[PDB]
């Protein structure tokens, strides 16, 4: 009856502007694994749609004092959009805001370095300061090392907050381009699928280490109560049982693989 | 305001009686890692909790004929249990029908062999014979390759159905046995999980081979549109930021690993 809209980040390789981009017009100037999702979603539950990029270019908190939600969840808290389909992590706050569809994909934090790095695991970056570590600066990864409990996490949110210079980044770019040029003096700590599709990108200098750090999922975002939440989790527990997504990843992430 | 009816299933290391079981009573004969998610879930949400065993062993699936859903789905659809905690996965027939709090565990199906056994994919167990394969005769693993519409699974569907002698199982402690006693002529497609648990348990001659065949998850279940079904969702999801549902699997799979 009305055209969805849906709100989402540029962030490759979810989404990304086509090269040519100018030359089109509407989500088809879009590219990436969460283009090809929407439209999928899309397909499997018989609406149409329009792609908006989130304004305020964050995933979605609350802020202490004005008790207001930002990023991505927020627009469908306050209903500036009416799904949310990005690499955006089901966690239990936002959980409580805004109804979520199973997983689309799973991953987990880990530590990505600059490849001869003399380090192996988050325990190893707690016990030393000569190689710096950090995160991007808002989302589900700062966020874990802020409110863990967990000793080892503790230290490294500890070390985080008082090393010098920032050890946090605005962009997975900056973080990335941090480890490339730091001579393997700075290791940055991210979701393990995005770890992933680095390391099959050129320079092809950098690498996964150690295990994961913990075990979330991406998952489609709407807001509490809306009826397209049902239809929505089905299509992606549809699409994960005909092997669509494990396709999907492995198109944005190793068909075209560089290293 | 009223004991919640628990449904669950015997299958080591989720569920087990103890070994002095007779001598105890109520929720304390049993024990393992979906014993210990219960007690933590009802400690979140505060309720007071009953274990029962699912009358008919099952999982859950639908008569084709009569409609009837068996297992613990069942149990739910017909109200006999208000709550299933047990290694059940998430699918969409049975999203369709009862509701799902996100994942706890994840997991995937995959290949368990003797050691020595010339096998180190789907692929490879689909293109021979001499190494007899099968799954469980009941539940969402027979269901996947029943349902495959992906070559490789569909071709090994169709070697499953017309194997002689039966490459299917009634328990996973029947596969297991197949397996160690088949001088590696039976490798037992399974979920991921199970293999690794088995993996760690004397006389140490399995092994998981191969990468999983896709990528799914266990949730806790109730009857569609129960009040306790947010409040647990909520309470899985706690338990896994504060690193409980790691330290489950690492209690009941490795801390005392015999291998
Ligand atoms: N998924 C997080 C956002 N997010 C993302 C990446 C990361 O490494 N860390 C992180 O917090 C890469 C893609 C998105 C959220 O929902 O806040
Ligand atoms: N999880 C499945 C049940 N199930 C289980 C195991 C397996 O290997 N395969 C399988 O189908 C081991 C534990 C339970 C379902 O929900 O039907």
């Amino acid at each position: 009856n009305k055209t969805v809209v849906v709100t989402t980040i540029l962030e490759s390789p979810y989404v990304m502007m086509k090269k040519n981009h100018e030359m089109l017009e509407g989500n088809e100037r879009y590219e990436g694994y969460c283009v090809d999702l929407a439209a999928e979603i899309a397909k499997h539950c018989g609406f149409k749609y329009k792609l908006t990029i989130v304004g305020d270019g964050k995933y979605g908190a609350r802020d202490a004092d004005t008790k207001i939600w930002n990023g991505m969840v927020g627009e469908l808290v306050y209903g500036k959009a009416d799904i949310a389909i990005a690499p955006l992590t089901i966690t239990l706050v936002r959980e409580e805001v805004i109804d979520f569809s199973k997983p689309f994909m799973s991953l987990g934090i880990s530590i990505m370095i600059k490849k001869g790095t003399p380090i192996e695991s988050a325990e190893d970056l707690s016990k030393q300061t000569e190689i710096a570590y950090g995160t991007l600066d808002s989302g589900s990864t700062k966020e874990f090392f802020r409110r863990s409990k967990i000793a080892v996490f503790d230290k490294m949110w500890t070390y985080m907050r008082s090393a010098e210079p920032s050890v946090f980044v605005r962009t997975t770019a900056e973080g990335v381009a941090r480890v490339r040029k730091s001579k393997g003096k700075y290791a940055y700590l991210l979701e393990s699928t995005m770890n992933e599709y680095i390391e099959q990108r050129k320079p092809c200098d950098t690498m996964k280490v150690g295990g994961n750090l913990d075990s979330k999922g991406y998952g489609i975002a709407t807001p509490k109560g809306s009826s397209l939440g049902n239809a929505v989790n089905l299509a992606v527990l549809k699409l994960n049982e005909q092997g669509l997504l494990d396709k999907l990843k492995n198109k944005w992430w190793y068909d075209k693989g560089e290293c």
